[PDB]
């Protein structure tokens, strides 16, 4: 396969289906991506992740620089053979866990002191082998003020172009892997398109658009993906970061998005909390103690091929491991299965039908 | 099958190996039975525990008992259909936990209140679906006075003949599953004869040596079942309850018996105990942050297949879900690879020979 190459079979308005493949891989789009914190995708191992259909896996990079290390995970081979995921992997820059799970942070034009910059992140996921390289930058925080926006997002933007040039100049890396820019400017047009603007002129493999996962509301974040996506090369994966509900993500494709990634099925898989077509359950609730049906009455997961929603029930509020394992996996295949039916209709011209059938029994 | 079949293939000494037949499957002896504290052998998935290589597991019933309770999984279809494990499962009376996890306990000859009596305990195992059922007894304190350890002797020898007749009246239970009394007596002789006189007379089964799972000591407990399992029928099962250090089996094994339990593997596993043939390893220890070795470079289970000390070692000191996942499935699966070798090595006479080998590097 080619370093790098995203092809677009279908269309149906701004939505798109498509494939990108990669030396690793090849990952089917619009793709969710399951969230690997510190080199695992919590209480999964790497072949189930593959079973529920994940093509690609999103490697968090704050961790994992501080724990094991950068240079003792390249030394021990890189990420991949560490965890055992032979697929596609994109990692995130670690600015962001840095202004969230850090202290005394202190942020400057060269990068970020807790000293991350832009070389160094790139370097780190160049250590880790990975395949989606972000480019380092700066989520501005929400809500936030025209001219703090602008001020973040023209820092993020000559941080784009040192990305870009850490990339460059590392043959292997270059050769092999991919870079993502990505676009700020909070919620305002004019912003994001002089950062569009700016990314194009730099030139990515792919475009993110963030910002866009800080609370804002779901109105608010597809009004400005209204205005934001199409600013965006059209020939290149759009990818929303952090973006997950399911809703979300059904209106996100509806309006240009390709990739999308979030700690939700994982997270609150643990927390008790079931995905199905009818909407999401809390198993814990004492109404699921007797209830013999699986977590949703269609999806093909093999957890819901053998267990029970008492059973579950009973794990999940017995502080069992096998419950969290079990939730896991069906959150994920839940959330490829969305992402499966989603590529087939746009392919089908029924996308939008899809969408509103969706919604209807969702809510 | 038959509803209970124990037949001894082989010899040598003591030491004896063959198969019981029952009705949801084939027990290969001397056997390792995984334990399933809550209906779940903790971390892993039921077809797991099956890949290595377990024939049969032990249900706590307890905690059953107390969460989700015996009546509701017996609407709920059983233990079988409700954990998803369709092979053996031997539950234990539930009296010995009641005396370790419960408060305000109040013991008479009627039961124990905290009104759990021979009666109710094996009508619990009933309701749970178990095939091989435990009399109902008193597991004795260590260290013991004779008075003290003949007292407790004689009221289990009376709660068997009790827990013999409740089983026998429930027509289901008498013709499905099978029944086993525990020899009680602490460490005395004369107590031991005259609880295995008594178990003999009633008639069960197989015979479980219980009391030695109290910290005595191995010496103490190799003492013990030296003249102890002579005692029992030589013609049905032996169950030493409670014990499984590697050490511990394999000494078992050499004075008769013919199955063992324990939490060792599971509980250590989750700790960061390790066990390799060449004894075990705590994974948490910094000599293994990049150890790229499997747990053992001899064991053949799917997590020394594919990931390294080092991963493991990452995932244990993260707190991770699958540190616990690939512990529990490494440890349960030496277990197994261990009954293996003793089973092959009886079977060819050549298990004196093994035990010593086993011992001098473990050791
Ligand atoms: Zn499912
Ligand atoms: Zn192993």
């Amino acid at each position: 396969r080619p370093r790098f190459s995203f092809s677009i079979a279908a269309r149906e308005g701004k939505a798109r289906t498509g494939t990108i493949e990669m030396k690793r891989g090849v990952i089917r789009t619009p793709a969710f991506m399951p969230v690997g914190t510190a080199a695992t995708v919590k209480a999964l191992k790497p072949e189930t992740v593959r079973a529920t259909g994940a093509d690609i896996i999103l490697g968090n990079t704050y961790h994992l620089m501080l724990r094991p290390g950068a240079e003792r995970i390249a030394k021990l081979g890189g990420l991949h053979s560490f965890m055992g995921w032979d697929r596609p992997i994109l990692t995130d820059s670690g600015g962001y866990q840095v202004m969230s799970l850090s202290s005394l942070t202190k942020q400057s034009e060269e990068g970020v002191t807790f000293m991350l910059s832009p070389e160094r992140s790139i370097e780190i996921q160049h250590l880790l082998g990975s395949d989606i390289v972000m480019a380092f930058d700066e989520c501005t925080p929400y809500p936030a003020t025209p001219s703090r926006a602008a001020s973040s997002m023209e820092r993020s933007m000559r941080w784009a172009k040192r990305s870009r040039d850490a990339f460059d100049s590392r043959k292997e890396q270059a050769e092999n892997a991919a870079l993502f820019g990505i676009q700020q400017g909070s919620v305002f047009e004019n912003l994001r398109q002089q950062s569009a603007d700016a990314l194009a002129e730099i030139g990515f493999d792919g475009y993110a658009v963030g910002g866009l996962a800080v609370g804002e509301g779901q109105d608010e974040m597809f009004r400005v993906l209204d205005f934001s996506v199409p600013m965006l090369p059209d020939d290149k994966p759009h990818y929303l970061m952090g973006v997950g509900k399911p809703d979300d993500i059904v209106g996100a494709v509806e309006r240009g998005i390709d990739m999308f990634d979030c700690v939700l099925p994982t997270r609150s898989g643990r927390n008790g909390q079931a995905f199905t077509w009818d909407g999401p359950i809390n198993i814990r609730n004492a109404r699921f103690s007797e209830d013999l049906k699986p977590l949703d009455s269609e999806c093909h997961c093999a957890v819901c091929q053998k267990w029970s929603r008492a059973y579950i029930h009973h794990l999940i509020r017995a502080g069992e491991i096998l419950g969290a394992m079990l939730m896991t996996e069906h959150n994920i295949a839940f959330y490829q299965q969305l992402m499966q039916k989603i590529r087939d209709s746009i392919s089908e011209g029924r996308f939008s039908q899809f969408a509103q059938d969706f919604r209807a029994r969702y809510f």
